[PDB]
């Protein structure tokens, strides 16, 4: 019959912006990090639920296992971080992934420009935008007990669109799926997915499992 979506198209914020360019038309050494600050995030997310069904036990029957999933996909060329965390609102996309201004930004792009490695951006509480350093688009699907599902995503270049997500329901957590560059591929590899979590995110309060199809 056609269905009919609302979209909407918003700018990042000036210094967002210029630190995602930066991220992506530079090249940086470490780039393998961008796994563990999103795995980072993800355990953030999962500490919030945790601790505010402590006073709210209801909060968890949108699901009680606190996990996070790693899925690589080699047709796709995609790399899907997953987690069970408190998810996040429209107005927490929006305000939390591109609209408001970060005080760190500014010091951290001068902090790259210096020489910096970029694993100091987890330092800097701007952290997500290394999922750049490897991916040419980055789509996020999230849902929050208080919202609907929603899909966040951009190609970078200054904007980023919101929309409701009509796709397959999650239940409550996140969902990064990042579309790799194609120098990329090797973060599809299970050997190397597992390198990088063995190295940074060892020291994680929620169980990992990494889906290899």
């Amino acid at each position: 019959p056609m269905e009919e979506e609302e979209v909407e198209t918003f700018a990042f914020q000036a210094e967002i912006a210029q630190l995602m360019s930066l991220i992506i038309n530079t090249f940086y050494s470490n780039k393998e990090i961008f796994l563990r600050e999103l795995i980072s995030n993800s355990s953030d997310a999962l500490d919030k639920i945790r601790y505010e069904t402590l006073t709210d036990p209801s909060k968890l029957d949108s699901g009680k296992e606190l996990h996070i999933n790693l899925i690589p996909n080699k047709q796709d060329r995609t790399l899907t971080i997953v987690d069970t965390g408190i998810g996040m609102t429209k107005a927490d996309l929006i305000n939390n992934l591109g609209t408001i201004a970060k005080s760190g930004t500014k010091a951290f792009m001068e902090a790259l420009q210096a020489g910096a490695d970029i694993s100091m951006i987890g330092q800097f509480g701007v952290g997500f935008y290394s999922a750049y350093l490897v991916a040419e688009k980055v789509t996020v699907i999230t849902k929050h007990n208080d919202d609907e599902q929603y899909a966040w995503e951009s190609s970078a270049g200054g904007s980023f669109t919101v929309r409701t997500d009509t796709g397959e329901p999650m239940g409550r957590g996140t969902k990064v799926i990042l579309h790799l560059k194609e120098d990329q591929t090797e973060y599809l590899e299970e050997r190397r997915i597992k390198e990088i979590v063995k190295k940074h995110s060892q020291f994680i309060g929620y169980p990992i499992t990494l889906f290899v199809e």
